[PDB]
């Protein structure tokens, strides 16, 4: 039965609280103590995120290309229970929401007429620039959405586990999650969750209220945002608390056909040729730039401040997102393999993200260029939030497709803040059936909670405000993040040995024939003593070895027999002129007795056997010496037969 | 025998004699409207080419570098025919002609002078001009030879299809490939391979006429090319119509070391250590530019007529030359594997080609910028076919090896039109034995069809109309190609799936003890109803589970009984503590009857065994109750063997 | 018992003393000889080195990347002597000495100044000439010394020879490696590890000549440094001559800790923020230059002679350090695998050096360009051995760091040349247990040759003929090292088939319950003649195939018999509708007795059996007829669980 879980509902619920309280407080003081934040944090730890940030790109990739790339997270006759597209449009219709909107236009306009280095409103500034919002929304992004949900989904459904964030600290800490370590660990990323929920809000009131100021003449107060933000919440808390279908799995197939439609208008009502030229050319850009900009910071030029707005903005919210995404996507993954889960989530939405983000920046910066349009141009760095509206209007049925523009991108955020209160409400809760959610009175709360969040920030500096709260507070999950790698590299190393202990164990040898189901069973549950095994290899070892090899003296062959020098040792050996001889050693060792077998033996011994390179080992403790005498035969014929084939 | 395939030969004569005629009638007409063409597609259609040949690279690289390219072209007692040097000779002399000595030394000496971008004449567009020459010449071009060999080669010697170009569209259209839509997919691939052979016919006429007008008084007009078409054509009509060796396997020996002579000579007597020096930077320049230049378009400049006649001719070019080396090479290549295919593909022609390359073009650059010859530099802009001779002639006996290099550059059209028509005749041909060529009327007939194409465009603006005319005829062909990479794909996933299928069906368990060969036949070919395994269920394994575990429990150890609420399942289970435990669960399930059995079946069942992950599965339907306690035994066995190699 | 190898020794030692003789007695014409051949070498041999170079790396990194990069050093019941961190330390602390401490400061500010190509003094020749020092400190270095090493383990710990240089050419030359042709292997390989630790003994007397003329007032003298050598190799000596540990094992551990110190305090003595910065910058820039800055050789510039001062001296700089380094840690790494020996080799020495590098180069640039300072930018040119400690006094208590650092310094050469002698002497001895060093008379020798050849280059244009003798002696084993890589390719192949032909041997069919150990052992060692096998295939083989299917047509099958024309193949066949059918074929063939059976035989026949692809060849040579009938049939059996999984 799902109820609260009280040791992170507190911790995470009074955190939240008063920084909202004295943020709703104090707005003149808060706005001015940000903007310091960002500048320290700008400077003081931009060179630990682009470290951090691919390391867990490399991680996925290396591991979806390896021999651990064919395990099923799930049992062996598992199946999936969703079909290929409409798997992939819940996962796009997830990890999309209205800032792609209100970034798709203004941000290459501000590249081009303001470079990080070099001199702007050439057409070497325009191609300097689309290469920057191909890094901002590539692989980046997607690689830690991939790399949390298969961390999730591994302990989930092969170890049978609960479905949180702290199990995967299970082969460090043992279970011990289930105490005060655990619950730090599920408390910090209740809080990176809120915030990269809550600044999503804010750039989507913003564009709303633009969209609407351009139609009719409302005005940019702030009773107009505050009504806003109550519109835009309602409507996704009555969803959630309402139903699941018609939603979570409609929606998704709903907005996919929405958005296609719009991408062919924009494509098919411009020039069309230009378009289809530089979509090619951006992407070999790309990647021949990949490997060397990820580290890029600028260290050689003069000090400035571009780098903590916009490259390390993007990290600390993607950091931010993924417990979200990778939670949800972790939970319609069952009875899949590792590699086309990897390669699977590194192709669909990457492709559409990067269709749409390159004609839209290449449509304006035709425009800008070629055309002759300050106006547009200047409005991308002034008032960012109006710069799509200016495009829009350049075509055909502008004042009808600006309308349905603004519609189009309101489902946008009802389609993620609705299993954002879900999975916020699910990671709050314990114990019941683990394929089942929380209460449906924390969606209540958690979506409350957030709308707080939003207007304090927007009442405090909006945009930047909004840029600056999230690098802070998502700093001490990235480190969280780390040690989730580290156990999941525990837990493959682990299992890597696991089919390696399951051939080998395959048929040794014979013995079966020798009958008894009631004899064979007694004796496959004793362990016996050191020299009650030397009453073994004297009376049964012994006088065979010595005996099969009388048949081989006398019948031609060279038999190499030493001194015994070992008193446990018993080797015979043949030599077949140049190429490899025929080992076969027995010889005696001793091991602890396991946990289940303790009268108090803690001790036994086994009479191993040994061959050539690569083969297998086993006792003959239990073997009738006429038994002894038929197993060395048998392994010298299938040492013919290896001898045969190298030659 | 072997006899004409009417339904091809007439859809490809009927296309090629019209325009042949119409060409020929009106020469002021076509040579204005391909000039048209050129510039149309060169803008309209130039990503496209960009984009569809990087994929087949890929394709090819992604699959010999994998657990595919351990898969031999044929059976697992086949051996090679060839020896290694002897393949690589008949290998490269299939690929290379005339063009090679057409665009050796005046390529570099135009994009030194006119380069795509910046300013001409400096070291900037001499060491930019040079990876130009490289990517036109490398690893793109004789990517999609090996594509095509592979997919020829694997379709015929492992399904024993013919040796065709439909085939590949076997696991997509099932049989109807000996039907109307294989005869469109055959017929595509002649008018692509004579529009091809005829634009490598008139880039040697040229060239002879100026070899021959540099040493003799001969001038450069109409009846000159005339005649001399009939005299290259002669000489390969009744090499194909009177032998086959002394020919296509010692052409290949003798030519072979007719050019690496005249290299070592160009390389001895001029200045060997520069040439020693740029042969190594060429190489790291191009390594490192390729994976950006694959999708340079050219697309921030302004706009211009530059990648019509330079980037997207070549891959014309190469994919028209694809479908007659690909079938000339997939007829050599019987015993060997995807891997050494591939890899003994993309070693020896890729080199020579390069060295070749490299050579001739910077002992020429070295004399144009170091030692101030303008009249070398200007040729090449003006009149492409002389600056070869205008090069040659600074050299010791320079009229002694003008005469050589007339000569040399003969053979190499022979040894391709050669096996042009052998290639051309057996693709219009059907029935008969596979290893074994068509009829030798169609060799004669192919022949004169391209001396009709050649000396068409010849008279409509030499140069500029052989290079059009490949850019239109070789689109169509582009889109199979990619029908043959799906189905290549679908057919390789089919059999991925057979190497488990052979493993898993290993010894599952025993039973071959019981003894009786006709008692196990009658056996084997029985298919149970539902409730007959129901009175097997209960009569056999139940008062078997329930008497082996009762030697269990009072023997020391925890046997978990459960209530039985299935009806059908017997399970048995034993905890060792902490570690995994032993499951033995056996489940009855049904199935289709298979084809070859249909008494009216239609429906089947069996009692499977499951165990913990990494098992096989198998039936009991057969057994005696003495042998199912018997197996239960030797799985627990074989599972504490397991225990005893984790820890 | 270890004594010396006569024809090594006299052809070692012979060639060294009339060298080191004649430049003690004419060091004006030595010292103008040697700027001649340096000058030569640069532009005759510079393309060689630069290919080589990278063929070593390329090998390494694609062995460790394959199915190869499993195997053990060594058998398979072997486990390291070592920790981790022990063993990466003595790894670290053998092949790093005080040209470390030489070129860290001088060499960047030298390519600051006087770039190879543009204006230097500016912030884009400060980012060109940190690559550089990447470059030449990074994987090129490091991937020599693994192919050593991993090439010496392989041949000593797999095939039982000994642990010389000589062996890597078993392959090719069988055992002719014990005569004139190992002696002169293993005599090139003396003279270029004396070159190479002769002349880093050089550049330590300069380095502490400066430290103790900053802190006294002590000159440059002759007789000072003459004096300094013999403190330098007095202490080498009498700790090669007087024990091991303390020493080979403990040193590594006790400089390993004064390094991280003075690291430490530089970095947090400094603008630790900067330094952070621009270490992640050089990371980035050096991993996004390296495929093409592998070939560069400045072949479209002016000439010059930077080439041979700078890139071509440090590739004859490893390849002279690499058989030392290599042969010493190839005796510390038994029981581990090539893929965590590579990669192990591969990891912490690179990042601890490049760290070094990176924060000791940045911290000198900030100070030329940032706050002027000429007068420390002057002497990286003028004189090179004094810029650490005008660096270096501008930090707190500056006379007390210069202090610890000319202490730490020497150290690490003690550390270094130390192991030198000791695997120099067991590099000249012969016979003797392989773990177990030559005689300590020849480290006494070989001591004292090397301060002969340091003090006649020092006196005769110090750092440029100590830079100009080690291109030469080094060119004659960068041949050595390409035969040892294809003895090692040879050796690796004749392996990769040793695993088929051990899987493929697992009980092919059975037999053995035929029993009789008596019967069953004297039929294992004969060989039938030609028609003794037809008297078995025509009594027991063919009264069987027609008597199997008997039963099988009249029992509903569809069996496709076929007329005989082979008089040997009895072929057996049944379809099964349309998928694949039943193929069982016995077949006749002939082999050659092998040589421990030779009666004179010479010729032996074997009745094999083949299936569908995918199977294993066995024979029946010494089978009964109602065995025959009962192999047949769980072959069939077989086919059906086949058949059954791939639908």
């Amino acid at each position: 039965t799902v109820r609260m879980n009280a040791p992170v509902f507190y911790f995470a619920a009074s955190f939240i609280l008063i920084f909202g309280i004295i943020v709703i407080a104090f707005p003149q003081a808060s706005g001015a103590w940000l903007l310091a934040a960002q500048n320290w944090a700008a400077n003081t730890v931009g060179w630990y995120y682009m470290m951090v940030m691919t390391l867990y790109l490399v991680f996925v990739v290396v591991t979806a290309l390896s021999g651990f790339g064919k395990i099923k997270l799930g049992a062996d006759h598992d199946e999936p229970e969703f079909s290929y597209l409409s798997w992939a449009g819940m996962l796009f219709a997830a990890g999309i929401s209205i800032t792609l909107f209100f970034f798709c236009v203004s941000e290459p306009l501000t590249h081009l007429l303001q470079p990080p280095q070099g001199e702007g409103g050439t057409a070497e500034a325009a191609r300097q620039g689309m290469q920057l919002l191909f890094l901002h929304w590539g692989l980046h992004g997607w690689g830690v959405f991939a790399f949390v949900g298969m961390a999730l989904a591994y302990f989930a459904y092969r170890h049978n586990l609960p479905l949180a964030l702290r199990s995967a600290l299970y082969p460090l800490i043992g279970k011990r999650i289930n105490g005060p370590i655990g619950y730090a660990v599920d408390g910090f990323g209740i809080i990176a969750t809120i915030f990269g929920l809550g600044a999503d809000m804010g750039f989507g009131v913003l564009h709303l209220n633009s969209g609407l100021d351009y139609l009719f003449g409302v005005p940019h107060t702030q009773w107009i945002q505050v009504g806003l933000i109550t519109l835009m919440m309602g409507a996704a808390i009555l969803v959630a608390i309402a139903g699941v279908d018609k939603g979570v799995r409609v929606m998704s197939d709903i907005n996919m056909l929405l958005a296609c439609a719009l991408l062919l208008f924009v494509l098919f009502a411009g020039p069309t040729q230009h378009l289809l030229n530089t979509l090619v050319q951006n992407i070999g850009d790309y990647l021949g730039a990949l490997p060397s900009k990820s580290f890029d910071v600028y260290a050689y030029n003069k000090p400035s401040d571009w780098l903590g707005g916009w490259t390390v903005f993007y990290w600390a919210w993607w950091i931010a997102w993924a417990p979200f995404v990778g939670l949800f996507i972790a939970r319609i993954s069952r009875g899949r393999t590792i590699r086309e889960f990897v390669f699977g989530v590194l192709l669909i939405p990457l492709g559409f993200t990067l269709a749409w983000m390159s004609i839209f920046g290449n449509s304006a910066i035709d425009q800008v260029l070629n055309h002759g349009m300050a106006a547009l141009g200047q409005s991308a760095i002034d008032d960012p939030s109006m710069t799509l509206y200016l495009l829009l209007e350049t075509y055909p049925w502008s004042k009808t497709v600006i309308a349905v523009t603004v519609f189009i991108s309101f489902v946008f955020f009802v389609t993620s803040a609705d299993s954002g209160t879900v999975v916020l409400s699910t990671l709050s809760a314990k114990g019941g059936n683990p394929d089942e959610d929380g209460p449906k009175w924390l969606r209540v709360f958690w979506g409350v909670a957030t709308a707080l969040i939003t207007s304090g920030l927007l009442f405090s500096g909006s945009i930047d405000a909004l840029k600056s709260a999230v690098v802070l507070t998502s700093l001490p999950f990235s480190l969280i993040l780390l040690l989730m790698m580290w156990g999941l590299h525990k837990a493959f190393v682990m299992e890597s040995q696991r089919q390696i202990a399951q051939l080998y164990s395959l048929a040794p040898v014979s013995g079966s024939r020798r009958g008894g189901w009631r004899q064979r069973l007694s004796q496959a549950v004793h362990y016996p003593s050191r020299d009650e095994v030397y009453r073994f290899l004297d009376q049964t070892v012994r006088p065979a070895i010595d005996e099969v090899t009388a048949v081989f003296v006398e019948k031609g062959l060279n038999v190499v027999n030493v001194p015994d020098p070992s008193n446990d040792s018993v080797t015979l050996e043949i030599g077949h002129g140049e190429e490899r001889p025929f080992i076969y050693q027995v010889q005696m060792k001793g091991f602890f007795t396991p946990s289940f077998a303790r009268l108090n033996n803690r001790r036994y011994y086994r009479a191993e056997v040994h061959l050539s390179e690569g083969s297998q080992d086993y006792d003959l403790v239990g073997y009738t010496k006429e038994q002894v005498i038929n197993d060395v035969l048998d392994q010298y014929e299938r040492h013919m037969q290896f001898l045969h084939l190298v030659r």
